[PDB]
């Protein structure tokens, strides 16, 4: 399912991402934009073979479990296709698990280059939440 903007942070502030961990909701959907575009079964496979599953990009060399990388950690113990469902909770709920992880949302590359240091706030504004 491709979410829109207001339909996605909507979805992410009742799975309580907004402000999970000192980063507001705006964070979050400028981070799906960039890494999925919104899209929940965009995959993106890595040049160390890896690949990134979701609206949130999650990866199978740590998170998840998608048969084909190998020394692959599977810490959300979920495997990657659970991932692509129209359903966000998954994602959701391994991304707390990855935002927990001491680096923050820098473990997202898309977060870091191009939602980082930004208005973020633009992403939720003239939403109905």
């Amino acid at each position: 399912k491709v979410f829109g903007r207001c339909e996605l942070a909507a979805a992410m502030k009742r799975h309580g991402l907004d402000n999970y961990r000192g980063y507001s909701l705006g964070n979050w959907v400028c981070a799906a934009k960039f890494e999925s575009n919104f899209n929940t079964q965009a995959t993106n496979r890595n040049t160390d073979g890896s690949t990134d599953y979701g609206i949130l990009q999650i990866n199978s060399r740590w998170w998840c479990n998608d048969g084909r990388t190998p020394g692959s950690r599977n810490l959300c113990n979920i495997p990657c296709s659970a991932l692509l469902s129209s359903d966000i909770t998954a994602s959701v709920n391994c991304a707390k698990k990855i935002v927990s992880d001491g680096n923050g949302m820098n473990a997202w590359v898309a977060w870091r280059n191009r939602c980082k240091g930004t208005d973020v706030q633009a992403w939720i504004r003239g939403c109905r939440l």
